[PDB]
DNA sequence: AAAATGTGACTTTACCCATAACTTTGCCGCAACG
């Protein structure tokens, strides 16, 4: 799982700051939690490609988007 | 930090259908005048 990684740093030659905001992304969990606002039909997505539930903020703006990333 | 869910069982006007009930009105006679 990180020796792949590696491996893909170095056959796209990213920076050192590229590559560490890269980590710092797979590290930390969302930095906030969605909510549903006044007009927007929020909530979770159960991504198979991660492994996780993933948060959307919009059913028909967003979520698309979201099916194709799967 | 942010676009996308009204809905359906229940009730109510509206038109048609059949018949009762009073008023219309042409088709006929009958009395009166020329």
């Amino acid at each position: 799982m990180k020796e792949q990684f590696e491996q893909w740093v170095a056959r796209l030659q990213i920076s050192e700051a590229g590559q560490k905001i890269i980590e710092k992304v797979r590290s930390s969990e969302p930095s906030r939690r969605v909510g549903g606002g006044s007009k927007n039909v929020s909530g979770r997505y159960p991504s198979r490609k991660m492994g996780v539930t993933i948060q959307f903020e919009s059913h028909r703006v967003a979520l698309p988007i979201i099916y194709q990333l799967e």
